[PDB]
């Protein structure tokens, strides 16, 4: 549709030139007062942090420098950076302000208190077909917005998925995201959303979201991922089998729609086929679903989180409250020179 084209072409125009002219150092760490650490890594943490002056919330991803250098991660925190920095659309959570000093990396993102997908799964246990497939078409949406401007997300996974309070998905952690116009090579991604030709150190492209997006419908839909094993050699041995059973109380046009986004060989797969999304959109799967209302959030969500206000912690997880430090003395500049 020519509406959907040209909406596209001026998304990618709007993407470019932020894309070509990052914006850079537009705050700075002493305007923020800590609160909580909402999550913590190998090389970073999540912070919420609140705005001395006007008293905004935000979530601020911290990545300390030398600590990215030696887990080889260079390149991820700069696309991540550089990426988000340039992305618009209403299912992305929005980056409002980077910087970096002698020690660190800031991202100061929107704060999202409804918490993640996967506790909300969790707790309920599975969701609905209607409820899966209202959050299944947010994702849809937006593969189709992030790889119409080259990009690959590749961290899909319920953890990625925040609630907002209208009960719209916002998709975070940009960690793995790059532009790529082609094949790309990196082991990256959680070991229960890899697609086959990652797990056999391929050249992939944006084939492997929609194969990870099959792992997301059918784990909302069962409560458990489709290749579940103890051990990850004995999942991955279960990916590239593509043998998947479905529970029984799957719709006959569920089970078909994750066949063929579940569907081993990537050249057959759906998203990657000469009808691009639509294949996906027309299926009968979402026959109910109105894209244009769930892009406008028109649509009445399943259910909202439960919070008391933009300050409450209280749908995410208790970590011990570590220092963040700033060396007197800079470190790795010239490797985040760009950031
Ligand atoms: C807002 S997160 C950073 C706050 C923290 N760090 C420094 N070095 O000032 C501190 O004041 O201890």
């Amino acid at each position: 549709q020519e509406s959907v084209k040209e909406f596209l072409a001026k998304a990618k125009e709007e993407f470019l030139k932020k894309w070509e002219s990052p914006s850079q150092n537009t705050a700075q760490l002493d305007h923020f007062d800590r609160i909580k650490t909402l999550g913590t890594g190998s090389f970073g943490r999540v912070m919420l942090v609140k705005h001395k002056e006007t008293g905004n919330h935000y979530a601020m991803k911290i990545l300390d420098k030398q600590k990215v250098v030696k887990l080889k991660q260079i390149e991820h925190t700069l696309n991540e950076k550089r990426i988000l920095q340039a992305v618009n659309f209403p299912f992305l959570v929005k980056l409002e302000f980077s910087f970096k000093d002698n020690s660190n990396l800031y991202m100061v993102m929107e704060y999202v208190p409804g918490g993640e997908m996967f506790s909300h799964l969790r707790r309920i246990g599975r969701f609905s077909e209607p409820h899966a497939r209202f959050y299944a078409a947010q994702i849809v949406l937006t593969f189709e917005y992030l790889h119409s401007l080259d990009l690959i997300y590749r961290d899909l996974k319920p953890e990625n998925l925040l609630i907002d309070q209208q009960g719209y998905i916002q998709v975070t952690d940009f960690g793995f995201a790059k532009r790529v116009k082609g094949r790309t090579w990196t082991l990256c991604g959680t070991p229960e959303y890899l697609a086959p030709e990652i797990i056999l150190s391929k050249g992939y492209n944006k084939a492997v979201d929609w194969w990870a997006l099959g792992v997301l419908i059918y784990e909302m839909a069962a409560g458990y991922p489709p290749f579940f094993a103890d051990q990850p050699i004995q999942i991955y041995e279960k990916i590239v089998s593509g043998k998947v059973r479905f529970p029984s109380h799957f719709s006959s046009d569920l089970k078909d729609l994750l066949r063929n986004l579940l569907q081993v060989d990537l050249t057959k797969r759906f998203g990657n086929l000469k009808n691009g999304v639509n294949d996906i959109k027309n299926h009968k799967w979402f026959a109910t679903t109105d894209w244009i209302a769930i892009y406008q959030r028109k649509v009445e969500a399943p259910f909202i989180p439960k919070f008391k206000g933009p300050g409450d912690t209280s749908n995410f997880d208790d970590y011990e409250e570590e220092e963040i430090r700033v060396s007197i003395n800079e470190k790795c500049g010239k490797e985040f020179t760009e950031f």
